[PDB]
């Protein structure tokens, strides 16, 4: 049945719970964002309101059918009035199309629910600051201290020096990156710029990326893979087997393949640099696992929380284990007797 933290009391409003059928009295389905985990259940044959941001409509509509009549978008940073009830949608630094979502309850409380999202210093400018929040409800994804991660651009700093070193050293080099979901697009497209080509890839996530309003988009992409030095493919084609596969479709045009699997958090990052990173190597093929996330590391969590000084949090994920559970419950006890809230 739908969990309770989906759920947004004292509406009849639910927040990525298009799995469970009709919800009883659910009379507005909000979606923070286009991945699979969160739309999950929604096709042309949905027939009840969705409310979600620009990008995501042009998503729901493009990709998944849905007709046109019960897709909401919403403008960000704007009060609207939906069935009854002021919302705002803002921006999640999370994929394009990321939302969290701003809830005021006719009785006064006020509500956020952050989808998944990138905690950052810049929310702390928003609409959020301009009045109090008493129930959170938080992605806590990586919600404990061994999980730090370098900065976006710090990660793109990496990825985009090491490709131009390797193809300007052997100009027969091919670059390949990995994917199974919209975000990390900047990856991929600042390693193009940095190389004067654009980035090539099937029919299918060539119409994924037109539907994300990426400025000058039409000037950084294309299915010719012919025409391109920068593949993008299945994150599943990522391994050493997949890849000479794919070095053999080329026809003799390349003999080195230099190829990123953007993962969220590894082990490898309790110990060692973005500086200190190494490919796995066999013969021509060399990959890299480069740490690019988009969600909060513990110590941005930690922050926005203790910035934001919620009355009560709601977790939103991990939350299937009893172990989990309890040691969040901790170190949010923990934030909050710090900081005296
Ligand atoms: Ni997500």
């Amino acid at each position: 049945t739908c969990p309770f933290y989906k759920k947004i009391p004292g509406t009849g409003f639910t927040v990525d719970a298009f799995q469970y059928g009709v919800v009883e009295g659910c009379t507005a389905y909000f979606l923070t964002h286009f991945h699979s985990d969160h739309y999950a259940g929604l096709s042309k044959h949905f027939t009840f309101p969705v409310y979600c941001s620009e990008i995501t409509g042009n998503l729901l509509k493009n990709k998944l059918h849905v007709q046109e009549q019960y897709i909401h978008p919403l403008p960000l940073d704007t009060e609207c009035i939906v069935n009854g009830v002021k919302v705002v949608l803002l921006d999640a630094n999370h994929c394009p199309g990321a939302v969290m979502i701003l809830f005021y309850l006719p009785n006064g409380t006020v509500i956020l629910h952050t989808g998944d999202f990138r905690a950052d210093p810049s929310m702390e400018r928003s609409l959020l600051a301009d009045q109090k929040v008493h129930m959170l409800y938080l992605d806590t994804t990586y919600c404990s201290p061994e999980y730090t991660f370098p900065s976006q651009q710090e990660v793109i700093r990496f990825a985009i020096n090491t490709a131009f070193e390797a193809v300007t050293l052997n100009p027969h080099a091919l670059v390949v990156c990995g994917t199974y979901s919209i975000g990390k697009e900047k990856v991929f497209l600042a390693i193009a710029d940095v190389l004067g080509s654009k980035v090539g890839m099937s029919q299918e996530k060539y119409k994924t990326l037109q539907c994300l309003n990426i400025p000058e988009i039409n000037s950084l992409i294309t299915t010719d893979m012919c025409s391109s030095l920068v593949h993008l493919l299945p994150m599943m084609q990522i391994n050493f087997k997949g890849l000479q596969s794919h070095l053999k479709k080329c026809g003799g045009k390349y003999n080195q393949i230099l190829a990123f699997r953007p993962t969220g958090w590894t082990h490898s990052n309790k110990f060692t640099r973005i500086a200190d990173v190494i490919p796995q190597t066999k013969g021509n093929i060399s990959i890299y696992g480069i740490p690019y996330s988009e969600h909060s590391s513990y110590l941005e969590m930690k922050r926005f929380v203790q910035w934001l000084k919620p009355q009560k949090i709601i977790p939103t994920v991990n939350v299937g284990t009893w172990k989990s559970r309890s040691t969040m419950e901790k170190y949010f006890r923990e934030w909050k007797l710090e900081a005296g809230y």
